[PDB]
């Protein structure tokens, strides 16, 4: 399926396990 | 909503504030 | 067109040239 927009909250997101996850978690 | 394709310019993108932003911005 | 779901495999993905690619390459 196609995935919905990531949160629009000033943060960058990456895709993991069917969810948008904060890039900062990996940095 | 659903999300348009990122640029097909050979660069990696993350999703931020309803836009595709270069991953390199944050590395 | 629209973005499809990434693999659901415990790894983080970013978008490049119409595909999902591993974030870990870049870190």
């Amino acid at each position: 399926g196609y995935i919905p927009e990531a949160p629009r909250d000033g943060q960058a997101y990456v895709r993991k396990d069917g969810e948008w996850v904060l890039l900062s978690t990996f940095l």
